């Protein structure tokens, strides 16, 4: 299965399922400081779902592995803001990195295997 390229509709599709996920409410746009006038004293790199889907959409990732880092990225933010283990916010990102995690293994996998391929001889 060694389509160098086909990653990037892999991720479009997960995207989409996580966009259907209510857990990803939260993270799907950046956050407002009016709300949360704090965010930016704890959190230097700002990331969201929709500027993930963006960054695919425009050509600008390269890998998979860097789509993964910035999604990686969401759930470490929400981690390091959260004020407790417990809050409402910082549980729907855990269940939906769970969630991520389960897919993206065999995309990262396929893709890896691919690029081997490619450099076989
Ligand atoms: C449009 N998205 C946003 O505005 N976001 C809000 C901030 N955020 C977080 O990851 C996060 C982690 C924990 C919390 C809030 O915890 C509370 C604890 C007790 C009472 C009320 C809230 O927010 C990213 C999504």
């Amino acid at each position: 299965s060694y389509d160098i390229q086909a990653w990037k509709k892999q991720c479009e599709e997960l995207l989409n399922l996580i966009f259907q996920c209510e857990d990803s409410e939260p993270f799907r746009q950046p956050v407002d400081l009016l709300e949360y006038p704090d965010y930016r004293d704890i959190i230097d790199t700002p990331m969201d779902f929709a500027t993930v889907r963006e960054t695919l959409e425009a050509g600008n990732y390269e890998s998979p592995m860097e789509l993964c880092k910035d999604v990686r990225l969401i759930f470490s933010n929400s981690k390091a803001y959260t004020p407790s283990k417990r809050s409402r916010i910082y549980s729907m990102s855990l269940r939906l990195s769970a969630f991520f995690e389960e897919h993206i293994s065999s995309v990262l996998s396929d893709y890896k295997s691919a690029l081997r391929f490619h450099k076989r001889n």
